[PDB]
């Protein structure tokens, strides 16, 4: 009858006008946090028991999501996600891979100042060869660069700084104009 | 009694440890959205529901013992969201900035990758932080571009995802 679908970058969250209907019986999917069914007092999996009145999910491809809509169930949904937040889904990975990582873990600041300059020639290269398929890919390229620089500035034993102080740099600056 | 503090970027997401609290009497702060209220049915109270931690009634009652039931902190690079925004209304609003095309933010590329590396050899962090930004916005401008291509436009979210396929291997 109700689906409700909610941010999957934030699944411990609930769309408001989902609340009186998450107090009675309803099924997760397998992806929701272990938060949720200690949370909801009279919830289940939705591979356990007949079909609930309402799912909670945050997965749109999971299968009883698109059964249940098919059906003609009532969707509630948490806003859609904001542009750029896979951005912070890559600063995540480069924190990731700055730890795990043999040479990534050993590289600094002047051991980057190499790559620099090279990825920029290879992102005029793909300005003038006109294709986009490209263009798109020397683009990560340059942002690698960025998010690796500043991981690094973590690191810093000195004014340390983050990627979310250059955003701040870089907004404070479009500011003044 | 019990404070809950919702997320200022996503204000109609409740915390699901605060649904048995907002059935009775329920208080908000200014700066929530009128349609919050609106969506619990169920509407000096004991729960006070806000996205404001500064503000003195989540103060004064969190200091007087009530139970604080909040959304999780914000990551490592929400604020980088914060930048697309800013970057697709200056393309907007921006007379210069709306008539950029790839080829012509070329010259500006070059300069300032120029410029970071002269902050490198330089010591200054202050000037690294300052130059890595500058690079960083024109990462953000290119990809905005894209997005208002009549062929085949992406945005800064595809080229995030175009990253993190190679770097996966
Ligand atoms: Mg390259
Ligand atoms: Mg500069």
């Amino acid at each position: 009858m109700i689906v409700v679908l909610v941010d999957p970058r934030r699944p411990t969250l609930v769309p408001v006008e989902a609340i009186e209907f998450l107090r009675g019986e309803v099924q997760y999917t397998e992806e929701m946090p272990v938060a949720v069914p200690w949370s909801l007092p009279a919830a289940r999996s939705a591979h356990a028991g007949n079909d609930a009145p309402v799912l909670l999910s945050s997965d749109p491809n999971h299968p009883a999501v698109i059964t249940r809509l098919a059906a003609g169930a009532r969707l509630i949904s948490a806003p859609d996600s904001q542009r750029g937040e896979r951005l912070v889904d890559a600063v995540a990975m480069m924190d990731k891979l700055r730890t795990a990582g043999p040479w990534e873990s050993e590289q600094t600041h002047d051991s980057l100042r190499r790559y620099l300059l090279e990825e920029t020639y290879e992102l005029l290269d793909a300005v003038r060869s006109g294709s986009v398929d490209q263009l798109r890919e020397e683009l990560g390229d340059l942002l690698l660069q960025v998010l690796f620089h500043a991981r690094i500035a973590e690191d810093a034993s000195q004014s340390p700084f983050t990627i979310d102080d250059v955003a701040d740099t870089l907004m404070r600056k479009l500011g003044n104009r």
